[PDB]
């Protein structure tokens, strides 16, 4: 009775992940308002999710779902290679997402003439590139095999699909896909709410005749909660202690997803965006 019941939110999840991403890019396609510099990094990110989205949600739930794996382990290398290049490019986008931000605001007079719609399109190729190769490079080169006789027949064999991973490389792929940054942000964001508290008593200081932290404290919260865990966990089974299960490692990785999607949504609200959605309903 669980598989129906399963089913369900897994139908839904996929049929939501669409339709959060093609909205956006529809209206930010044809409405001649809306675009601007950050807007690139916007349809950057919305794309990135809708590919995720599209591609490795549906296979992975099937998998779930399904008690063995349907077709060959020719794909599988590049199904894998893809979820990672299309995570590490959300995350990137985000870091260089705040990174604008932190130049917008703390150098008004340079921001004019530093960055230019010609000079922007580079950092968001460069980002693809460098996420594509870290993702495809290891994955479909076979450097990320391990030798120990545990679950080498899966590999062999066409039938099943689990991850294992060398102790190398998880650790450098979890340093360079998250914890820099999470620390790029982390500073960028106090030396924000900085600016934005001695802004704030400088206008009281002539008054008389912080709410903002609320605006920051979703936009990196919703960030950690939801991605912090996992790869603490994706490095300590790589330590000798073999305390998590297969079960608690694929919810883990499975709650990304929703954190990922969920994302675009809650991140961009405008009432020129408002009203770009209302037009096109
Ligand atoms: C099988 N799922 C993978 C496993 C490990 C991993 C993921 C994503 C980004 C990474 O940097 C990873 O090391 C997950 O999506």
């Amino acid at each position: 009775v669980w598989v129906v019941g399963m089913g369900i939110v897994m139908s839904l999840i996929v049929l939501a992940i669409v339709f959060g991403n093609v909205l956006v890019i529809t209206a930010i396609a044809k409405f001649e308002r809306l675009q601007t510099v950050t807007n690139y990094f916007i349809t950057s990110l919305a794309c990135a999710d809708l590919v995720m989205g599209l591609a490795v949600v549906p296979f992975g739930a099937a998998h779930i779902l399904t008690k063995t794996w349907t077709f060959g382990n020719f794909w599988c290398e590049f199904w894998t290679s893809i979820d990672v290049l299309c995570v590490t490019a959300s995350i990137e986008t985000l870091c260089v997402i705040a990174v604008d931000r932190y130049f917008a605001i703390t150098s008004p007079f340079k921001y004019q003439s530093l960055l230019t719609k010609n000079k922007a399109r580079v950092i968001i190729l460069m980002v693809w590139i460098v996420s594509g190769l870290t993702s495809f490079l290891p994955i479909q080169m076979h450097w990320y095999r391990a030798t120990h006789q545990e679950a080498i027949n899966c590999y062999a064999e066409e039938t099943c699909c689990d991850f294992f991973t060398n102790q190398a490389y998880a650790i450098a792929s979890s340093i360079v896909s998250f914890y820099v940054p999470l620390v790029i942000m982390v500073f960028v964001y106090s030396r924000v709410f900085q600016e934005a508290k001695r802004q704030l008593q400088k206008i009281d200081k002539s008054e008389g005749r912080h709410k903002a932290l609320k605006t920051l404290g979703i936009i990196m919260g919703t960030f950690t909660l939801c991605w912090l865990p996992f790869f603490i966990v994706n490095i300590v089974h790589v330590i000798q202690d073999n305390l998590i299960r297969k079960e608690v490692y694929i919810l883990l990785n499975w709650i990304g997803y929703v954190n990922s999607g969920f994302n675009p949504l809650i991140y961009c609200r405008s009432p020129d965006f408002r009203i770009a959605f209302q037009e096109l309903l």
